[PDB]
């Protein structure tokens, strides 16, 4: 791709962490801890998963960024409606404000309603995502396979401010400790 040029770059917001994960001082990665992080709750907290939003609104342009899934083998990323539920069961669709793609059980999927099996032959140590929020497009790109097309959402109905979306995933199984790293431009 060319979308390179539209780099932002995005920090994450404490603020709507999952009360258990970890941000580094410099805003730029995420992980799971031990246990709750021993900050208050408040209601822009994920509840359910360990899911952060970046600090970014983009209500207009093209916007590109890029994120490092090195050794995970779970994570949710992509971008979301301001609004978003933030407490409580959901599924990740168009429908309740999030346009995602995902790592699960050695599948990747896009969360279209129902899901969409994604084609991967490499897998990627690091996602590019762009957003055109005039044209209604939500792309992703393998930067490990020379920036080889994942997915692309189109005709997508914002219907507000955008947001970036992580979930680091589950650690049940002890393999998925690494974090989530917003790499540099
Ligand atoms: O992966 C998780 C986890 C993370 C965030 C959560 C959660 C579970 O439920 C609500 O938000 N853990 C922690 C507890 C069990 C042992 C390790 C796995």
């Amino acid at each position: 791709h060319h979308h390179h040029h539209h780099m932002v770059h995005i920090t994450l917001d404490r603020n709507t962490a999952n009360s258990w994960l970890i941000i580094s001082k410099d805003r730029r990665q995420v992980r799971m801890g031990d246990t709750h992080q021993n900050v208050s709750d408040n209601k822009e907290r994920f509840s359910n998963y360990p899911m952060v939003l970046g600090a970014q609104r983009f209500s207009s342009g093209k916007m590109y960024w890029e994120v490092d899934v090195t050794q995970k083998e779970a994570w949710d990323l992509g971008v979301c409606r301001d609004s978003v539920q933030r407490k409580g069961q959901f599924s990740l669709s168009p429908e309740n404000g999030f346009w995602t793609i995902w790592l699960w059980q050695d599948s990747y999927e896009a969360g279209t309603s129902p899901q969409t099996t994604l084609h991967i032959q490499v897998p990627p140590c690091q996602i590019g995502i762009f957003v055109d929020y005039e044209a209604g497009v939500v792309s992703f790109y393998n930067i490990t396979d020379h920036g080889s097309l994942i997915y692309t959402f189109s005709e997508c109905v914002f219907a507000g401010p955008l947001r970036p979306f992580f979930n680091v995933g589950f650690n049940y199984s002890g393999g998925n400790a690494a974090p989530l790293k917003l790499c540099p431009l």
